[PDB]
């Protein structure tokens, strides 16, 4: 980390954002690398704009009055920045200088008297396992692995005296702004630093659970939530009853409705249905109602697809903060889910118009029956819901992206067969433009053990054996790596990949219920509530997709005095099976 | 299979109803101890096929139409069009490309032979190995054991059973059903092979099984004491 | 019998060594270890939610190898009263 400084110090010199000088360490320099230490955050305890600008105090440009300089509120000028005077928290700065000088004891004393209990332990943990993957090369980076771990399994123990008592306060403590981390509501950090163990910790798989809904709890199944999705009048029969209904409070059929429609799964099981209906009316169209002309249901195929377009655009809608356009679109075409998004579109700007051309009607077939496979790619990826159903097409992540030579692998494997075995003779199912064809598509049939008695229907031992050559290295060389590939993905598997699964699940449903209710059908309705409000109104500060929670001052020190004095509570607790280790006792 | 009009159905659906007894059948017959364990891995895995039956009901659809849609054949009549774009499309996963039918870029389908052929491979039958990675756990020396727990638990059910043979039991549910209407509350031979206890028998017995447990008393805290990480803690 | 319900008030407190302590005196020498086996099994299961429930997971397992023992000491002598033991109301 100091030989990072010492290199951002030059990867901002006195030319290029410090236009007067900085040869010399300053706090901005380490704040802007331990902002790429962080990923999706805000920027706390260590202020950076220009009302603490520490970047530029070496040479004279003046105080307050002119803002060019400094931090505007100290109206002193003597090359440094005055007596800010504990910027934000010391504790938890303390918490940073122990960790980059790597002091691995000292920090958790410094945990000791740290006033977020919670999301630090975290912060000691995400960036010692980037710092266990950059650079220390060995002895050290193996071992701040497992520091790490225990510092999740700090943090682990934090929730377990919170949930088991007033779980209530708890169940906000995951959805806290804090004012203290960049406030990045307590989830969003604990998806970034993967922590395997921290999100599958028990009371938070019972917290998403009530995060799994609202107003809509259970005694409902998975068979009769599908009965009053597409019936109406048998939601008022009883069968599914709300919270409100629970306790009586339905009294209006539109709140019978509006809140059906805030469900993480009722918008979910429309994609379920709506989005699979058009899959199959594809082949509808496609068998029956190829016209080169605009038909009634030809303009009907345009209706789901083009607002299926719109669908992740509004989802690039809600990706970006208020500042952000390139790089939240470099994040996009970073996802290898979200790579193969583009050809299920791409082949559809081609196909589409194939489909349309009349000289290439034939690849208006063709073209879109490759397209119909980029959308099982996506039909797949959202498929992937129950927990039986989760984990192993994550299998097949790990698998398909070493696949992607094994495609290849195979298209250098199968090529050495089919001339080959045509080198026995040229066979006569054969015109002018078949020759091309039957040479290679009759002898290329054939991988489905379909040897081709569409055809037919000196040493003779050399393909006799030759069979079984082939034979041998499809199974030896492809399908022992069919094995051999299984064996990355054999780790942990029904213990802890699984909680793997539980980890990438509410990450997905953050996604999936910050959607709006409307089908793709009426979702332009839904941007005409949001682009033609936007010509009645001037700055973006509408309606958007949130369920945070905004902490009052007050609330906070009533609550966080509270998590303290848990922390105290706990902190007499971790040391005592320290203490209560048999090992220590020998030690000692 | 009695309806006139629907006997085409009496021999098609007893035929799939076969399978049901198919299944019993394997339940039934899951008997010795080689036999036994292995059923039980087919309930997690079977209990798991309940969606790789969909699974494979969504991945084969993709398949015989867009192969189909290369050419929509010949060997056609006016009710075999719903069958040739379908039936003889979608009997082709015993490798059986439909050979009965036929007997300008064609590089694509011999990349998009592999193509199915992969993810037929790759999806469904690296899923094969992947689901044999859920029930991988304590199996040749506990899960055989597991085998002799639900064992006990099926011949308590089996040998609970009366010896007469079904064309006989209706007889003998005549032993039992006009027992009920020359008695009145039931109280006839039921099926148990337990213990009654009288109160002295108890007596000389439990108090030996108590004087066993003090005799097991002091040995189960002698290898607490013959810990050797108990003396290291001493 | 009061010995029998003290192996209760206990496992609901949680009480480790204590119930079996309470098991040292208990009359019933076999099914009550499997009593304080079965329902510490299903409060495994049911919530503690951390670093108890996988406790009593590994508590449960000796409180069945509490059961075992009984079984080494009445089967090894006179067996034969030992096979009713299995069969006892
Ligand atoms: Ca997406």
């Amino acid at each position: 980390f100091h030989s990072k400084l010492q290199k951002v110090l030059v990867e901002d010199p006195e030319r290029p954002a410090c236009a007067p000088a900085a040869p010399r360490l300053q706090m901005h320099h380490v704040a802007q690398v331990l902002r790429e230490l962080l990923g999706d955050f805000t920027q706390p305890l260590y202020p950076r704009p220009r009302h603490n600008d520490r970047l530029r105090l070496l040479l004279p440009v003046p105080h307050v009055k002119l803002n060019v300089q400094g931090v505007s509120l100290r109206s002193l000028y003597k090359r440094s920045s005055g007596h800010v005077t504990f910027t934000m928290d010391p504790i938890r700065d303390l918490l940073i200088w122990a960790i980059v000088q790597n002091r691995r004891e000292l920090a958790g004393i410094i945990w000791a008297q740290s006033q977020d209990c919670i999301a630090a332990a975290l912060a000691c943990s995400k960036i010692l396992k980037e710092l266990s993957k950059e650079e220390e090369d060995t002895d050290s980076s193996e071992e701040m692995l497992a520091l790490a771990e225990e510092y999740e399994h700090r943090a682990i123990g934090v929730f377990t005296e919170c949930y088991r008592k007033d779980e209530e306060r708890a169940q906000k403590l995951l959805t806290r702004v804090s004012e203290a981390w960049g406030k990045t509501t307590c989830l969003q950090l604990a998806l970034e630093a993967k922590d395997m163990k921290f999100v599958s910790h028990g009371g938070i798989q019972a917290f998403l659970t009530k995060v799994w809904w609202g107003q809509l709890s259970v005694d409902n199944g998975l068979w009769r939530v599908t009965l009053c999705m597409l019936a109406f009048p048998l939601l008022l029969t009883g069968l599914i009853s709300f919270r409100e209904k629970r306790l009586q409070d339905v009294g209006t059929p539109a709140a019978r409705a509006r809140a059906f429609f805030t469900a993480p799964v009722v918008v979910f099981h429309l994609n379920i249905l709506s989005y699979f209906a058009f899959l199959c009316l594809f082949a509808y169209v496609l068998m029956v109602d190829f016209q080169p002309v605009p038909s009634w249901c030809e303009c009907a195929i345009y209706l789901w697809l083009f607002s299926l377009v719109c669908e992740e655009m509004r989802q690039l809608f809600y990706d970006p903060d208020e500042c952000g356009l390139m790089k939240k679109a470099a994040l996009y075409f970073s996802d290898f889910w979200n790579k193969l998004d583009v050809g299920a579109i791409l082949l559809f700007v081609a196909g589409l118009t194939c489909r349309l051309i009349p000289a290439t009607l034939y690849p208006g077939r063709v073209i879109l029956s490759l397209d119909f496979i980029l959308f099982c790619l996506r039909l797949m990826h959202i498929f992937t819901i129950s927990k039986t159903l989760g984990p192993k097409i994550i299998i097949v992540k790990r698998m398909m992206k070493d696949v992607f030579f094994f495609l290849f692998l195979l298209a250098v494997w199968v090529v050495s067969f089919g001339v080959a075995k045509q080198a026995i003779l040229i066979h006569n199912e054969r015109r002018v433009d078949w020759l091309f064809r039957g040479a290679v598509y009759h002898s290329y049939l054939t991988i489905f053990g379909q040897i081709p008695g569409y055809i037919d229907g000196f040493p003779e031992w050399l393909t006799v054996l030759l069979l079984c050559l082939y034979l041998l290295f499809t199974n030896i060389l492809l399908l022992n790596l069919l094995i051999a590939m299984f064996n990355y993905t054999f780790q942990q598997v029904q213990e802890h990949t699984d909680q793997i699964w539980k980890f990438q699940r509410h990450d997905l449903i953050e996604e999936y219920h910050g959607r709006p209710a409307a089908p793709p059908p009426f979702i332009l309705l839904s941007h005409l509530q949001l682009f033609i409000k936007r010509v009645v109104l001037k700055t973006p500060a509408k309606r958007h997709k949130q369920l945070k929670n905004k902490l009052e001052k007050n609330e906070e020190a009533a609550l966080l005095s509270w998590e303290i004095y848990l922390k105290e509570n706990y902190l007499q607790n971790r040391q005592f099976q320290q203490k209560q280790r048999p090992e220590q006792k020998i030690e000692d």
